[PDB]
């Protein structure tokens, strides 16, 4: 399938080379996942999510997205026009207040609540949850997100937008889930990325399009934008029956355009995120 005049990111995704702006993708689009976005929340209503999202939990007095972090997180993952997997399942988990912020007690049980709650749903192709969160080290925060991942969930996690080595940072620092750098449309390293050994993959992350609460969309950047590529990704190779839970990082990362950003500091990878799709 091609999508034309598609954002950059989607475009990049699928592509040997930066400057284009069509995205191809195989149409089974991951169709039969499940991608939980932890988060502020996510604008389910928007029609832009085809009825393909929904909340299952809030720690706060409502689950709707108050802030637009989260919905345009969730349409990166997959709404019709700006999401990579376009008929996977959307699954809010509002840990973050409408001011974007969270206490790790609430962000850890909400890990936890997801590596449970898969179970009551119907994900035959696999489930992923992408974390567009973090701050400080922290074993806790860390150890969650190892649980979740364990449990059979792919974890994707963003590095951080702090121009730094991301094991100062959780839960970026946690080696066995995929930690996620940003990258722009020239595919120079963005210029908040973290980096560091514990990176596992870059995604787009500069200027990036995506779903916005009031029905809206707009363009932002962060490390935030592009953990979601990575995590519907995960989505769209586990539908094919490439990979699975377990091995997507890796196999992302196997796949993954080699050598070809810009200010990648010595000693971390130089790989972006690559779908392989041959139309």
């Amino acid at each position: 399938a091609a999508q034309t005049n598609a954002p950059w990111g989607l475009a990049r995704i699928s592509s040997t080379s930066p400057g284009t702006s069509t995205y191809y993708y195989d149409e089974s689009a991951g169709q039969g996942s499940c991608v939980y976005v932890i988060d502020t929340g996510i604008e389910a209503s928007h029609p832009e999510f085809e009825g393909r999202a929904q909340m299952v939990k809030t720690y706060y007095y409502s689950s709707r997205d108050g802030n637009g972090h989260g919905t345009h997180c969730a349409g990166t993952v997959g709404s019709r026009t700006y999401g990579v997997a376009k008929k996977t399942q959307l699954f809010g988990v509002k840990v973050l207040d409408d001011n974007g912020s969270g206490q790790y007690s609430t962000i850890i049980a909400g890990m936890d609540f997801v590596a449970s709650d898969k179970n009551n749903r119907n994900c035959p192709k696999g489930v992923v949850a992408s974390l567009s969160l973090g701050g400080g080290y922290s074993s806790s925060v860390n150890s969650a997100a190892a649980r979740l991942q364990s449990s059979g969930v792919m974890v994707a996690v963003a590095a951080g937008n702090n121009n730094a080595d991301a094991r100062n940072y959780s839960p970026a620092s946690e080696p066995s889930v995929c930690t996620v750098g940003a990258s722009d449309r020239y595919d120079r390293r963005s210029s908040f990325s973290n980096y560091g050994s514990v990176l596992d993959i870059f995604g787009p992350g500069t200027d990036i399009l995506s779903t916005w609460i009031g029905g809206s969309t707009r363009s932002i950047s962060g490390t935030s934008m592009a953990t979601p590529h990575v995590a519907g990704l995960a989505a769209y190779l586990m539908t094919l029956g490439k990979t699975t839970a377990a091995s997507a990082c890796r196999y992302i990362a196997d796949t993954a355009n080699k050598g070809d950003l810009s200010n990648i500091p010595f000693g971390t990878v130089n790989l972006l995120a690559y779908n392989n799709y041959q139309a």
